[PDB]
């Protein structure tokens, strides 16, 4: 057809979402879970444009875009541009680890590498998954920590890859930023989160008295807290999906699933004045293979050996039945006190205008599970899914 690259990634973001909920359904109740969708989509791409047929189709289809040259270029032009580390101009740090291994029985077309290292800036290379998947499996690990310096540092588990594997992509993103407001740490006390379990855990919850974007909607909450920019031109913001009772997150999930752009219409816009205010810290890494995910999206045809990656390698034979073997994915998450020391006071207008207004008080309190969601407000790109349902771990 032919479309808006903001519809395009209002579409992506939706799809996203049941990503998401399909991640949530392959792990244990108490699991936390976060992810890049962006990530995975440039994965997606990259595979897109080594095949065709009913294979290009249904990764097209998936990813909203009518062709591999317009996935190429939303690719190089937007999502490299959010995805860009923002650390050397003030703005949060971001690292990139984005790589393909075939074995070396194969080969990719020289063409083929040439648009990964130019529209992707991927690395692409054999290894001997025939004989030596034990070694491959932490070269990759290695090679990972080495483009992330050092912050990503095992994106394949033990045992991930053995003499049968063929086809494998490795993908991790790190992020970390500092908020546009500090919290204060010696605010932060101890406090129950309630788990979907039905106990209870002790565990530091942060605390503001400042006013906060907060929305309330029918059944749940959205809480914005924007990260520090500095000359990055880019906006970044982590989102807080709380449900009002304490095992609500399941059927948010499902409304957010069922409910085409739901992300873009529930960005709260104005700082509110806040009665109770509790923000759980948390700190956790999560990976996994996302083709078992994907297949259960309706996603198969690239690990099927049906049509194959007939643009991806150089053997017509080779490439007849070669398929994605995995997808390996990590991403790390932080959430603490820290924010801006550079700071400009207010002057205090709002602050005043309260003194003669009766302005509505909000709660929100995360003591139980919530749904996160990081975004570049500029391009509406989302660079992160993820639950918290144990703070502790």
């Amino acid at each position: 057809a032919g479309m808006d690259v903001r519809e395009s990634i209002s579409l992506q973001n939706q799809v996203s979402m049941n990503l998401a909920k399909h991640v949530i359904t392959t792990v244990s109740q108490n699991s936390n879970v976060i992810f890049s969708p962006a990530s995975i989509n440039v994965v997606l791409s990259i595979i897109a444009a080594g095949s065709a047929g009913a294979t290009k189709d249904q990764i097209l289809s998936f990813l909203k875009f009518s062709s591999t040259d317009q996935l190429n270029s939303f690719s190089s032009e937007i999502v490299s541009a959010v995805l860009a580390d923002g650390s050397a101009n003030g703005g949060p740090k971001l690292s990139v680890a984005n790589g393909a291994w075939i074995d070396k029985s194969l080969s990719f077309k020289p063409s083929f590498k040439q648009l990964l290292e130019d529209s992707y800036k991927a690395a692409s290379n054999q290894a001997d998954f025939q004989s030596k998947a034990v070694e491959v499996i932490a070269e990759v690990n290695s090679w990972a920590e080495k483009e992330t310096n050092g912050l990503i540092t095992e994106v394949l588990p033990e045992g991930s890859a053995d003499s049968m594997t063929k086809l494998i992509f490795a993908n991790a993103l790190y992020f970390k930023g500092t908020w546009n407001e500090k919290f204060d740490e010696s605010l932060t006390q101890e406090g129950e989160f309630h788990l979907l379990d039905g106990n209870k855990v002790t565990a530091p919850f942060m605390t503001s008295k400042k006013k906060q974007y907060v929305s309330a909607y029918d059944g749940f909450k959205v809480l914005g807290l924007p990260y520090l920019q500095g000359q990055d031109k880019r906006q970044f913001s982590m989102y807080f999906y709380l449900p009002d009772a304490n095992n609500g997150l399941s059927d948010l999930l499902d409304k957010i699933v069922s409910t085409p752009g739901f992300l873009d219409n529930h960005i709260p816009r104005r700082q509110v004045k806040v009665r109770e205010f509790k923000i759980p810290k948390f700190k956790f890494s999560f990976g996994f293979d996302a083709s078992n995910v994907l297949k259960g999206l309706g996603l198969t045809s690239p690990f099927s050996g049906e049509e194959g990656l007939t643009e991806m390698v150089e053997s017509p034979e080779m490439g007849k039945n070669l398929c994605v073997s995995n997808i390996f994915h990590k991403a790390c998450i932080e959430v603490n006190e820290e924010g801006t020391e550079a700071a400009a006071a207010s002057a205090g207008v709002i602050k005043l205008r309260g003194l003669l207004m009766e302005e509505d008080e909000i709660d929100f309190v995360a003591d139980h599970p919530f749904l996160l969601v990081v975004t570049e407000n500029i391009t509406g790109v989302v660079l992160f899914i993820g639950q918290v349902v144990d703070p502790l771990h």
